[PDB]
């Protein structure tokens, strides 16, 4: 599909047997979801963005459907207001920018 | 041009005289530039990312050529990471995602 950008980039995903919509975030190296229950170990990690630095869950090797398009990867959850998909995913669904 | 995700999406850019290197970003809805030499009155605004709060300083009527594409607007300028393009100025060049 081809997203136009006047409103944000919002997109459905089912993670964990769960619904969420998130932003497509083409600036986000990584993807951050906010709090959820998600299955099986993690590791700390601590990332960093505007504002400063927030410690996460991080999950990987984790199925998300996004906009119904399947990936597995590494998710990390915490203290994030918007669910974010980043380019870790982004190549992955096949999605580009153009101008 | 078509830029895929695989490594972040910098572009140049030329904003009051100078040249910077900058993140073209669905994610943010506002352009951030760091502190820099930029000329006007400006009012304190203040935003939110993923760590948390910044003030910036608020430029409105700014000129900015991206890839040789210029469009005007507002530019927030203060204590970001890296020069930030959000979609304010995005859909002004006729940025979209694709996937
Ligand atoms: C993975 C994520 C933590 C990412 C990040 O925060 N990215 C920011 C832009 C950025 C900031 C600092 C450095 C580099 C890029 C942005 O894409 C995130 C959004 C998240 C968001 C979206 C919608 C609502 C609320 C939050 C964002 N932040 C601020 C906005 C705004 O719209 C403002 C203008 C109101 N939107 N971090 C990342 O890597 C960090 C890094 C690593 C190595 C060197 C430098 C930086 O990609």
């Amino acid at each position: 599909p081809q997203i136009t950008l006047w409103q944000r980039p919002l997109v459905t995903i089912k993670i964990g047997g769960q619904l969420k919509e998130a932003l497509l975030d083409t600036g986000a190296d990584d993807t951050v979801l906010e709090e959820m229950s998600l299955p099986g170990r993690w590791k700390p990690k601590m990332i960093g963005g505007i504002g400063g630095f927030i410690k996460v869950r991080q999950y990987d090797q984790i199925l998300i459907e996004i906009c119904g398009h399947k990936a597995i990867g590494t998710v990390l959850v915490g203290p994030t207001p918007v669910n974010i998909i980043g380019r870790n995913l982004l190549t992955q669904i096949g999605c580009t920018l153009n101008f």
